[PDB]
Protein backbone atom coordinates (compact mmCIF):
# COMPACT_ATOMS: atom_id res chain seq x y z
CA UNK A 1 0.00 0.00 0.00
CA UNK A 2 1.36 3.14 -0.86
CA UNK A 3 0.56 5.21 2.19
CA UNK A 4 -0.10 4.46 5.87
CA UNK A 5 -2.09 5.53 8.89
CA UNK A 6 0.25 7.28 10.97
CA UNK A 7 3.74 8.41 10.23
CA UNK A 8 6.20 6.23 12.59
CA UNK A 9 7.55 2.73 12.02
CA UNK A 10 4.96 0.36 12.40
CA UNK A 11 5.47 -3.01 15.37
CA UNK A 12 8.21 -5.21 14.79
CA UNK A 13 7.59 -8.17 13.06
CA UNK A 14 7.21 -11.14 15.37
CA UNK A 15 6.94 -8.93 18.35
CA UNK A 16 4.72 -11.23 20.41
CA UNK A 17 6.97 -13.84 19.82
CA UNK A 18 10.14 -11.38 20.13
CA UNK A 19 8.04 -10.21 24.03
CA UNK A 20 7.99 -13.61 24.97
CA UNK A 21 11.43 -14.56 23.78
CA UNK A 22 12.65 -11.79 25.96
CA UNK A 23 10.75 -12.76 28.95
CA UNK A 24 12.03 -16.28 29.22
CA UNK A 25 15.77 -15.48 28.59
CA UNK A 26 15.37 -12.40 31.04
CA UNK A 27 13.56 -14.59 34.08
CA UNK A 28 15.77 -17.46 33.06
CA UNK A 29 19.20 -15.55 33.60
CA UNK A 30 17.70 -13.15 36.64
CA UNK A 31 16.83 -15.66 39.35
CA UNK A 32 14.29 -13.02 41.45
CA UNK A 33 12.46 -13.02 38.17
CA UNK A 34 12.50 -16.84 38.39
CA UNK A 35 8.67 -17.33 38.87
CA UNK A 36 7.24 -14.52 36.42
CA UNK A 37 4.93 -15.99 34.10
CA UNK A 38 6.07 -15.12 31.15
CA UNK A 39 2.82 -15.90 29.64
CA UNK A 40 0.82 -13.29 31.97
CA UNK A 41 3.43 -11.28 31.07
CA UNK A 42 2.65 -10.84 27.39
CA UNK A 43 -0.83 -10.58 28.08
CA UNK A 44 -0.30 -8.16 30.22
CA UNK A 45 1.52 -6.36 27.90
CA UNK A 46 -0.95 -6.58 24.88
CA UNK A 47 -3.68 -5.67 27.04
CA UNK A 48 -2.07 -2.26 27.29
CA UNK A 49 -3.07 -1.15 23.60
CA UNK A 50 -4.54 -4.18 21.83
CA UNK A 51 -8.21 -2.84 20.41
CA UNK A 52 -7.49 0.44 22.13
CA UNK A 53 -6.56 3.97 19.79
CA UNK A 54 -2.90 3.94 19.44
CA UNK A 55 -3.07 8.09 20.72
CA UNK A 56 -5.03 7.64 23.66
CA UNK A 57 -3.07 5.02 25.60
CA UNK A 58 -2.60 5.83 29.59
CA UNK A 59 -0.27 4.90 31.91
CA UNK A 60 -2.83 3.15 33.23
CA UNK A 61 -3.50 0.77 30.73
CA UNK A 62 0.26 -0.27 31.91
CA UNK A 63 -0.62 -0.89 35.32
CA UNK A 64 -0.84 -4.55 35.40
CA UNK A 65 1.88 -5.04 33.26
CA UNK A 66 4.08 -2.90 35.38
CA UNK A 67 2.41 -4.97 38.53
CA UNK A 68 4.09 -8.17 37.16
CA UNK A 69 7.00 -6.68 36.42
CA UNK A 70 7.89 -5.42 40.11
CA UNK A 71 11.14 -6.14 40.54
CA UNK A 72 14.00 -4.55 43.18
CA UNK A 73 16.43 -2.77 41.32
CA UNK A 74 19.90 -2.01 43.88
CA UNK A 75 18.96 1.47 44.37
CA UNK A 76 22.12 3.10 44.62
CA UNK A 77 23.39 1.52 41.81
CA UNK A 78 20.83 3.41 39.06
CA UNK A 79 22.88 4.20 35.68
CA UNK A 80 19.92 6.84 33.95
CA UNK A 81 21.44 7.69 30.07
CA UNK A 82 20.37 10.30 27.46
CA UNK A 83 21.25 9.51 24.01
CA UNK A 84 23.97 6.98 24.70
CA UNK A 85 23.01 4.02 24.96
CA UNK A 86 25.13 1.36 23.68
CA UNK A 87 28.47 3.02 26.20
CA UNK A 88 25.73 2.64 29.07
CA UNK A 89 24.88 -0.66 28.05
CA UNK A 90 28.67 -2.37 27.36
CA UNK A 91 29.69 -0.27 30.67
CA UNK A 92 27.11 -2.14 32.75
CA UNK A 93 27.74 -5.37 30.89
CA UNK A 94 31.50 -5.56 32.42
CA UNK A 95 30.82 -6.25 35.76
CA UNK A 96 27.54 -5.29 37.01
CA UNK A 97 28.78 -1.90 38.60
CA UNK A 98 25.50 -0.05 37.58
CA UNK A 99 22.21 -1.47 36.08
CA UNK A 100 20.06 0.76 33.84
CA UNK A 101 16.31 0.88 32.60
CA UNK A 102 17.23 -1.70 30.15
CA UNK A 103 18.73 -4.37 32.98
CA UNK A 104 15.36 -4.19 34.69
CA UNK A 105 12.76 -7.18 33.06
CA UNK A 106 10.66 -3.99 31.32
CA UNK A 107 13.11 -2.55 29.87
CA UNK A 108 14.85 -5.63 28.66
CA UNK A 109 11.11 -6.44 26.99
CA UNK A 110 10.44 -3.62 24.86
CA UNK A 111 14.21 -1.95 24.11
CA UNK A 112 14.25 -1.14 20.26
CA UNK A 113 10.66 -2.20 19.69
CA UNK A 114 8.24 -0.60 18.42
CA UNK A 115 4.18 -1.58 18.84
CA UNK A 116 0.70 -0.51 17.91
CA UNK A 117 -2.52 -1.58 17.85
CA UNK A 118 -5.83 -0.21 16.77
CA UNK A 119 -9.09 1.04 18.18
CA UNK A 120 -11.78 -1.53 17.83
CA UNK A 121 -9.88 -4.44 16.13
CA UNK A 122 -7.72 -7.09 17.84
CA UNK A 123 -4.59 -6.83 15.52
CA UNK A 124 -1.36 -5.54 15.94
CA UNK A 125 -0.43 -2.79 13.54
CA UNK A 126 2.78 -3.65 11.45
CA UNK A 127 2.54 -0.94 9.03
CA UNK A 128 2.57 1.99 11.00
CA UNK A 129 2.67 3.88 14.40
CA UNK A 130 2.19 6.95 15.58
CA UNK A 131 5.55 9.13 15.41
CA UNK A 132 5.85 10.86 18.91
CA UNK A 133 6.19 14.16 17.09
CA UNK A 134 3.90 14.13 14.09
CA UNK A 135 0.90 11.78 15.58
CA UNK A 136 0.23 12.19 18.99
CA UNK A 137 2.77 11.85 21.98
CA UNK A 138 0.42 9.34 24.16
CA UNK A 139 1.32 6.45 22.27
CA UNK A 140 2.05 2.83 23.46
CA UNK A 141 5.48 3.07 22.82
CA UNK A 142 5.82 6.59 24.32
CA UNK A 143 3.51 5.76 27.03
CA UNK A 144 5.37 2.93 28.38
CA UNK A 145 9.06 4.31 28.27
CA UNK A 146 7.59 7.49 30.07
CA UNK A 147 5.34 5.27 32.64
CA UNK A 148 8.77 2.18 33.10
CA UNK A 149 11.02 5.27 33.45
CA UNK A 150 9.03 7.72 36.16
CA UNK A 151 9.34 4.21 38.29
CA UNK A 152 12.64 3.66 37.71
CA UNK A 153 13.81 6.88 38.96
CA UNK A 154 11.81 7.20 41.75
CA UNK A 155 13.82 3.68 43.01
CA UNK A 156 17.01 5.25 42.77
CA UNK A 157 18.72 6.45 46.03
CA UNK A 158 22.03 7.37 47.17
CA UNK A 159 24.02 8.59 43.77
CA UNK A 160 22.41 8.23 41.05
CA UNK A 161 24.78 8.39 37.86
CA UNK A 162 23.64 9.54 34.22
CA UNK A 163 25.82 8.85 30.90
CA UNK A 164 25.32 12.11 28.92
CA UNK A 165 26.59 12.48 24.64
CA UNK A 166 28.67 15.31 25.04
CA UNK A 167 28.46 15.23 20.90
CA UNK A 168 24.98 16.51 20.87
CA UNK A 169 24.44 19.90 20.25
CA UNK A 170 21.95 19.79 23.44
CA UNK A 171 24.25 17.76 25.87
CA UNK A 172 21.48 18.01 28.64
CA UNK A 173 18.02 17.82 26.99
CA UNK A 174 14.82 18.64 28.76
CA UNK A 175 12.94 17.18 26.37
CA UNK A 176 14.32 13.80 26.12
CA UNK A 177 12.71 11.22 28.50
CA UNK A 178 15.87 11.71 30.89
CA UNK A 179 14.88 15.00 31.15
CA UNK A 180 11.33 15.82 30.63
CA UNK A 181 10.55 12.49 33.24
CA UNK A 182 13.74 11.19 34.89
CA UNK A 183 15.15 13.82 36.58
CA UNK A 184 11.89 15.07 38.82
CA UNK A 185 11.15 11.95 39.57
CA UNK A 186 14.05 11.31 41.74
CA UNK A 187 13.05 11.46 45.66
CA UNK A 188 14.95 14.17 47.10
CA UNK A 189 14.34 12.00 50.42
CA UNK A 190 16.32 9.32 48.95
CA UNK A 191 18.80 10.47 46.46
CA UNK A 192 21.85 12.62 47.67
CA UNK A 193 23.41 13.14 44.56
CA UNK A 194 23.66 13.20 40.88
CA UNK A 195 26.60 12.62 38.90
CA UNK A 196 26.51 13.43 35.43
CA UNK A 197 29.19 11.77 32.86
CA UNK A 198 29.85 13.93 29.48
CA UNK A 199 30.21 11.69 27.07
CA UNK A 200 33.12 12.96 24.39
CA UNK A 201 32.20 11.91 20.84
CA UNK A 202 35.16 14.52 19.77
CA UNK A 203 38.25 12.83 19.58
CA UNK A 204 40.91 14.00 21.73
CA UNK A 205 41.81 17.15 23.32
CA UNK A 206 38.16 18.87 24.16
CA UNK A 207 36.75 21.28 26.39
CA UNK A 208 35.72 20.99 30.10
CA UNK A 209 31.61 20.19 28.75
CA UNK A 210 30.95 19.95 32.70
CA UNK A 211 31.02 23.40 32.30
CA UNK A 212 28.41 23.38 29.26
CA UNK A 213 25.12 25.63 29.32
CA UNK A 214 22.67 23.34 29.14
CA UNK A 215 24.92 21.27 32.11
CA UNK A 216 24.68 24.22 34.06
CA UNK A 217 20.63 24.34 33.45
CA UNK A 218 20.60 20.48 35.14
CA UNK A 219 23.01 21.47 37.65
CA UNK A 220 20.19 24.43 38.38
CA UNK A 221 17.01 22.01 38.38
CA UNK A 222 18.96 19.65 40.20
CA UNK A 223 20.13 21.73 42.72
CA UNK A 224 16.16 23.39 43.30
CA UNK A 225 15.32 19.59 44.03
CA UNK A 226 17.55 19.71 47.19
CA UNK A 227 19.60 16.63 45.34
CA UNK A 228 23.71 17.45 45.02
CA UNK A 229 25.30 17.80 41.39
CA UNK A 230 28.60 16.44 40.18
CA UNK A 231 29.84 16.05 37.18
CA UNK A 232 32.70 14.89 35.04
CA UNK A 233 34.10 14.23 31.69
CA UNK A 234 34.98 11.17 30.07
CA UNK A 235 37.06 12.25 27.32
CA UNK A 236 37.87 9.02 26.16
CA UNK A 237 35.01 6.37 26.43
CA UNK A 238 37.30 3.95 24.90
CA UNK A 239 39.69 4.44 27.09
CA UNK A 240 37.08 4.41 30.14
CA UNK A 241 35.81 1.10 29.13
CA UNK A 242 38.86 -0.17 29.01
CA UNK A 243 39.83 0.97 32.47
CA UNK A 244 36.74 -0.19 33.73
CA UNK A 245 37.49 -4.25 32.14
CA UNK A 246 41.02 -3.49 33.63
CA UNK A 247 41.19 -1.37 36.30
CA UNK A 248 44.81 0.28 37.64
CA UNK A 249 45.99 -1.74 34.93
CA UNK A 250 47.48 0.46 32.72
CA UNK A 251 47.55 4.29 31.99
CA UNK A 252 44.38 4.97 34.13
N1 LIG B 1 15.72 1.84 25.61
C1 LIG B 1 15.02 2.97 25.85
N2 LIG B 1 14.96 3.52 27.13
C2 LIG B 1 14.26 4.68 27.41
O1 LIG B 1 14.22 5.18 28.54
C3 LIG B 1 15.10 5.64 30.19
O2 LIG B 1 15.19 6.85 29.43
C4 LIG B 1 16.53 7.35 29.37
C5 LIG B 1 16.93 7.49 27.90
O3 LIG B 1 16.00 8.30 27.13
P1 LIG B 1 16.39 9.78 26.56
O4 LIG B 1 17.57 9.51 25.59
O5 LIG B 1 15.11 10.25 25.83
O6 LIG B 1 16.76 10.54 27.85
C6 LIG B 1 17.40 6.35 30.14
O7 LIG B 1 17.83 6.93 31.38
C7 LIG B 1 16.51 5.18 30.50
O8 LIG B 1 16.56 5.07 31.93
C8 LIG B 1 13.57 5.31 26.42
N3 LIG B 1 12.80 6.41 26.43
C9 LIG B 1 12.34 6.60 25.16
N4 LIG B 1 12.85 5.58 24.36
C10 LIG B 1 12.65 5.29 22.93
O9 LIG B 1 13.82 5.47 22.13
C11 LIG B 1 13.37 5.59 20.78
C12 LIG B 1 14.00 6.79 20.06
O10 LIG B 1 13.70 7.98 20.76
P2 LIG B 1 14.61 9.31 20.61
O11 LIG B 1 14.66 10.03 21.94
O12 LIG B 1 15.99 8.99 20.05
O13 LIG B 1 13.85 10.20 19.51
P3 LIG B 1 12.36 10.77 19.77
O14 LIG B 1 12.34 11.67 21.00
O15 LIG B 1 11.36 9.63 19.90
O16 LIG B 1 12.12 11.65 18.43
P4 LIG B 1 10.70 12.34 18.07
O17 LIG B 1 10.13 11.74 16.79
O18 LIG B 1 10.97 13.82 17.87
O19 LIG B 1 9.71 12.12 19.20
C13 LIG B 1 11.84 5.65 20.84
O20 LIG B 1 11.35 4.32 20.74
C14 LIG B 1 11.58 6.12 22.25
O21 LIG B 1 10.27 5.84 22.72
C15 LIG B 1 13.62 4.76 25.14
N5 LIG B 1 14.33 3.62 24.85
Amino acid sequence: RWRQTWSGPGTTKRFPETVLARCVKYTEIHPEMRHVDCQSVWDAFKGAFISKHPCDITEEDYQPLMKLGTQTVPCNKILLWSRIKDLAHQFTQVQRDMFTLEDTLLGYLADDLTWCGEFDTSKINYQSCPDWRKDCSNNPVSVFWKTVSRRFAEAACDVVHVMLDGSRSKIFDKDSTFGSVEVHNLQPEKVQTLEAWVIHGGREDSRDLCQDPTIKELESIISKRNIQFSCKNIYRPDKFLQCVKNPEDSSC
